């Protein structure tokens, strides 16, 4: 059913050297976990991933990322950093903010996560649009071809794909899961930050590939609101659901990124009032036809701790949704709260569903597996 992936000031990590990474929780553990996101993979496996933010809960400190494994349906993990921070500012270098996919690449079962780096800047990433990009931006990625026992860099063109384009200071994967489409084509949905002379500081887009190597950008802009979001491939189309103050919002591509329009369905449809905060949209098959699972907040407080983190389901085809599951009805930390990531798999015969998700500065998971026949139905 809960288990703890990672605990608030209950890990110990080790450095490349395989030296301990004291931390500023008790007997110098990691202090707070943010922003997980996970994927399964056709062998069963588990694998999440979550900002170990080392001294504090804070956007701006020293933040490496993160991975649990589990091979036994969720019941234990093991845990080690993925990507580390370059330790240039042992107060503020980090990468952070993960989005992963796993993929078929050319016949190979790959595990892809994409997270944003920084080191010398003090603020949050909207401060910086001088530039084209932000000299102490990086967005690295890393990849796992062993079911999740090993991370490598990827070297990528994604740096230049963003200088290229010359109207953008910084850029972020959209938070959680990215997608594979039909076709093989790899999708992560993303968000920018537009150089000062743009009026418009977010907007949200998508970078795809082939091989996972050289990516490209489309030549559109969704409209950014809140910015993190996940995109979904139903038809010929590729659709988000978007962060936003108040009614989540979600538009549609139907010229693979070259225009936006409001996708009815899911446009407005589920409220995490104050703030917004960042949700998990992802499809489940039935039959020959599809239903979006999604998670996010009801924040009954009106504010940062985004209470009751829960499940809808979001009929495609009528625009119906109704609430699955709230599955952490709680009020959360508002040092940071509310984040989510869902993953959905069938191997075999057997379907899963499971969530992770923000409780008081741990990582909780939860296998939602029961919930699937009342969400597949609701088409």
């Amino acid at each position: 059913e809960k288990s703890v992936v990672f605990k608030a000031e209950g890990e110990h990590f080790t450095d490349q050297k395989g030296n301990t990474i004291v931390g500023s929780g008790s007997g110098g553990t990691t202090k707070y976990f943010r922003i997980p996101a996970m994927c399964t993979t056709s062998k069963g496996t588990i694998v999440v991933f979550a900002d170990a933010r080392h001294n504090t809960a804070s956007d701006q400190s020293f933040i490496d990322t993160a991975a649990a494994r589990s091979t036994d349906g969720g019941k234990t993990w093991n845990k080690k950093i993925a990507i580390y921070n370059d330790r240039v500012n042992s107060k503020l270098s980090r990468v952070m903010s993960p989005t992963c996919i796993v993929a078929n690449i050319q016949g190979r079962e790959t595990i892809l996560v994409m997270v944003g780096k920084w080191n010398n800047n003090d603020k949050t990433w909207g401060a910086y649009r001088d530039k084209a990009p932000d000299t102490d931006w990086d967005l690295v990625l890393y990849k796992s071809t062993d079911d999740g026992v090993t991370f490598s860099k990827v070297e990528t063109n994604i740096h230049d794909i963003v200088t290229k384009n010359g109207t953008i200071s910084a850029m972020l994967g959209g938070v959680g899961s990215g997608l594979q489409l039909n076709d093989g084509k790899l999708v992560f949905p993303v968000q920018m930050v537009r150089t000062k002379n743009i009026t418009t500081v977010l907007n949200t887009s998508f970078i795809y590939s082939t091989d996972g190597i050289t990516w490209s950008l489309p030549s559109g802009y969704c409209e950014g609101f809140g910015s993190e979001n996940n995109i979904i491939e139903f038809n010929a189309s590729l659709v988000n659901n978007i962060r936003n103050s108040g009614l989540r919002r979600s538009f549609e591509t139907k010229d693979f990124g070259k225009t936006w329009t409001e996708f009815p369905p899911m446009d407005k449809k589920v409220d995490n009032r104050n703030h917004g905060v960042q949700g998990s949209t992802i499809t489940i098959p039935s039959g020959n036809k599809l239903v979006a699972a999604h998670s996010s907040a009801q924040n009954k407080n009106n504010d940062y701790t985004r209470s009751d983190i829960s499940l809808y389901a979001h009929n495609l085809y009528s625009g119906e949704v109704k609430l699955i599951d709230d599955f952490y009805p709680k009020v959360g930390n508002a040092s940071g709260a509310g984040y989510s990531c869902l993953s959905y798999r069938k191997n075999v015969d057997k379907e899963t569903l499971y969530v992770v998700y923000e409780a008081n500065g741990s990582i909780e998971f939860q296998d939602l597996s029961r919930h699937l026949p009342v969400i597949k139905s609701y088409n």
